């Protein structure tokens, strides 16, 4: 019946586009899809906790979760949904800007049927595949919502190089 | 320097979405991308022959070709571009509605650095992964432009079942 | 029931046969019966060496999973695979997609269109040692399309090394 | 120069060690020097069996490519891999991501965040023989987290078989 599919990788890797590619496939076969997004045949919702969705998710064949790393209870939610027979698809960062794991996404790795880690292109050297997200502005807040203004995806050596200067 | 990446699979598998996912990645690293589409940092063109693009493609780092199976000279074009150092990305059907290969895309398989075959979800049984495109209207024209009105993506056994009734 | 065709392609030295046997082993842990077909001129589950698939007869019907190694040597491979997958077998094929001139094996091209799954593996360039390799370069002088051998006669190369070497 | 960490995860019987050796062999065809590290309690390129990575010393610096099998047994694996990849090695690790209770090996979770590449393989469900399997079920009674063994003590299962069996 149910499964969990997980899409990880650094920023700018196209994780959300891949999540939607998959949702679309299911829609062409007349499956009902429920898309959950974060905020500080089809359906959408922006929420800050998966609790706040209630039981609405049970009306759907496929549940998609975007920015899974911002939801504190995401692993338990996905397991509950997959145990009820849903196809659960999650896009998330695996690593924060210090290359430290989001603990909840780690738990999802252990529970997932499928895991794909996408890469980006290094925004520093423009020559290599990038697996890390470097924060270009000086906060020590773990969560800090932003775009290419505040983050770059970089290859391993550019991450190091920048970490010096 | 150059490569060729090929994305294949039946209709409704999200090949064009994957092609664009990849283009977008390159754009975030400030690479210039040139997108070619068929008709009967960025740039677009609809054309019916790759000849009609001329040498415009040389101004770009990345060349993307959508619906590669409609272009008669696509293999030679891609090889020329990759030999000049371009990253060439092609989305195409590998098989026609009779499960017979597009000969030019076969040639691209042999020349590609990378090949991915995406699947769809079976639009007949809604239960299995689909690798074939079944034409639901009665032409014997190989080329016949259309959507879900005239085609379904199906699994192997649904393809057979329908081929009877 | 649910037959399928899985195809593994790529140049020589890419590990295609290893990937094939990885997949077989998975099935074997679940007690699936697996039959492995190799090519006769080529130099423990149920195994046979044949020079065409017709010489296997109907023996393949006794198995859940049929694995075909060096598929490019068999002239009737597409039809065999389709017949087996229509009978409900999982059919797994390892094959070169391209010959040493980068021209396709036509029968494998047919298989691409019939496959549920296609993976193209790469090797590491054996000329420059720096890039992924997608082509096989023949290092001995023969114009015979078929010429069985190993790293004594072939090497896998990246796109620019293939060109460079072709000038010599 | 261009170091990286490649991680192969999935449950038991998924072929992770075979995939690791597939990758090593590719590198070896391009004459890269490859070093293979196995776990000591565990039951030909340069090979060593150790119970932690610190006991390899600096021997790993003599190779282009470092392969670590059963990474979940090594307590210092993330740091070792990062140090090696920062020195320019290609580091390839095979490991269970989850234990028999479906709880993560924390050190492997760290590696996911540090890896350039992560692949999670599946097995075939050894209970129902019909579905892909992502979990390892321990078939003997031990509450020790670490318990070395094979199909004598474990089987890989799909999500519903894991549940079903857990009731017994
Ligand atoms: C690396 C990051 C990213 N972020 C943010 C930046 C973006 O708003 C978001 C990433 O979007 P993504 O999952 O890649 O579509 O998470 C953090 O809050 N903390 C970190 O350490
Ligand atoms: C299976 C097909 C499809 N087509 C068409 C239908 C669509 O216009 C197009 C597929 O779009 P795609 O590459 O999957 O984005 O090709 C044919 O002309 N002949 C065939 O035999
Ligand atoms: C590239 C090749 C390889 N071969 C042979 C050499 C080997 O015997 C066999 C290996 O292919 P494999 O990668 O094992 O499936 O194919 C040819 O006969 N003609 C060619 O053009
Ligand atoms: C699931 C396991 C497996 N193991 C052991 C059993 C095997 O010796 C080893 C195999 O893992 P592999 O798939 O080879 O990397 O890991 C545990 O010690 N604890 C568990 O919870
Ligand atoms: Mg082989
Ligand atoms: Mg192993
Ligand atoms: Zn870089
Ligand atoms: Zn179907
Ligand atoms: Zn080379
Ligand atoms: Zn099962």
């Amino acid at each position: 019946h149910g499964r969990i599919e997980l899409i990880i990788g650094p920023m700018f890797a196209g994780k959300t586009t891949e999540l939607m590619r998959r949702v679309q496939r299911h829609k062409h076969a007349q499956r009902s899809c429920y898309i959950i997004k974060y905020t500080g045949l089809t359906a959408n919702v922006s929420v800050s906790n998966l609790h706040d969705v209630g039981d609405e998710w049970r009306k759907y064949d496929v549940i998609a979760v975007d920015e899974g790393q911002f939801f504190p209870d995401v692993a338990a939610f996905c397991s509950k949904a997959a145990d009820s027979g849903k196809v659960v698809i999650v896009s998330a960062l695996d690593a924060d800007y210090l290359q430290e794991p989001f603990e909840e996404i780690c738990l999802l790795v252990s529970r997932a049927d499928s895991v794909v880690k996408l890469s980006a292109v290094c925004m520093e050297c423009h020559n290599r595949k990038a697996s890390f997200t470097y924060r270009t502005v000086k906060s020590d807040e773990r969560k800090l919502v932003g775009g290419s203004d505040m983050y770059m995806s970089v290859c391993r050596s550019c991450y190091e190089t920048k970490r010096n200067m």
